[PDB]
């Protein structure tokens, strides 16, 4: 029983270099989980706030305050559930929108150098492994 | 551009999994890291504090969390460094030697769960292409 041979230790490593990657390049201030919300919410279109956050792997607290925090920039618009009044949606912006599209580039970038130490085959085979493990 | 495509999204997801795999196995009730500095003091021996942090990819203020919750549970001692009067180090207690010793059964079961979805031929080659990830 070796630390370093723990998938858990490996795991946390491998999420912490990316978490430098994605600090150092995405170029809008934003957290990996504020930037999965709004691509995930332009997928979409509008959503509720909870099933939002059961498609980012995200607890009801964690979208929550996503949600809001991107809120607080202007990102996304709320609007009433036509089938459920008591009901909100949560829609990307005109500004949310065009974050998205000026981030682009740079999330792809992000994502390149995260999988750069692995050949495009490696990429393939890690990505199909990995996906098993979600 | 596919949210589910991103390996940052994977990563969080495979990490959550594993915490939960974690939270569910242990039997102890440490969280994953609060383990993995045991596990590290137990091969290390007495160690500075922010060596011990190096060594289990832990900040300064990251490891020092761990560390004084590792001590409200008695499984931590602390002792001057023999080669610098200024410095401490931290060591296992009996108690948690014995901490360590009465959670590995688990924390082998919580990584085999983990990893179980694969062969073990496939979990040597995802072993391999995350570690150059790390």
């Amino acid at each position: 029983y070796r630390l370093d041979d723990q998938i858990g230790f490996i795991l946390r490593q491998a999420n912490q270099r990316y978490a430098a990657l994605f600090a150092n390049g995405i170029g809008n201030g934003l957290t990996p989980t504020q930037w999965a919300a709004l691509v995930r919410l332009g997928e979409t279109g509008p959503c509720p706030q909870n099933q939002l956050g059961r498609l980012t792997a995200m607890d009801a607290a964690t979208i929550k305050g996503v949600v809001e925090r991107l809120d607080k920039r202007g990102l996304i618009q709320r609007s009433a559930d036509p089938d459920d009044g008591r009901r909100l949606l949560v829609s990307l912006s005109p500004a949310g929108r065009a974050e998205l599209e000026a981030g682009l580039a740079a999330a792809r970038e992000i994502n390149r150098q995260a999988l750069a130490p692995l050949s495009l085959q490696e990429q393939e085979t890690l990505r199909g492994l990995l996906a098993r493990l979600i």
